[PDB]
């Protein structure tokens, strides 16, 4: 509530049209919902709630990270969607991309080889 950023801003703006229910028809991503991956993510992560990075690098490293716990726990819908946010939001965000749905990018981000497995 201080300072802001041009990547930020364009960021969120530019998320509120992914399509989170991926299809291209509401249910699109926004400010509260990116905070509510990141929030919730960053304290599955054993991570304090002050994790607001801004490197694809960063976002990259928390999936891994996530998916990795999630994973030898087996498979839970709500740390599954906050993934994928930081997923489209990465790419839609640090490469600006046009992500039309979070699962579009989070293939992505796997296809070229950053996200552990499919
Ligand atoms: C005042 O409103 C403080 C909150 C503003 C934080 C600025 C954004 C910091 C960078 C986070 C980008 C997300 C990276 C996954």
């Amino acid at each position: 509530g201080n300072g802001q950023g041009r990547d930020w801003k364009m960021a969120i703006k530019r998320c509120s049209n992914v399509a989170v229910g991926v299809g291209g028809k509401s249910k699109k991503f926004g400010e509260g919902n990116f905070r509510w991956a990141i929030r919730m993510a960053n304290v599955s992560t054993g991570r304090e709630p002050g994790d607001i990075p801004e490197t694809l690098d960063q976002l990259r490293l928390v999936i891994c990270d996530l998916q990795e716990r999630r994973e030898k726990f087996g498979s839970s819908k709500e740390i599954d969607m906050a993934i994928v946010t930081l997923k489209v939001f990465a790419v839609a965000g640090l490469l600006n991309m046009t992500v039309s749905t979070a699962a579009a990018a989070e293939n992505m981000y796997s296809q070229m080889g950053l996200d552990t497995r499919p």
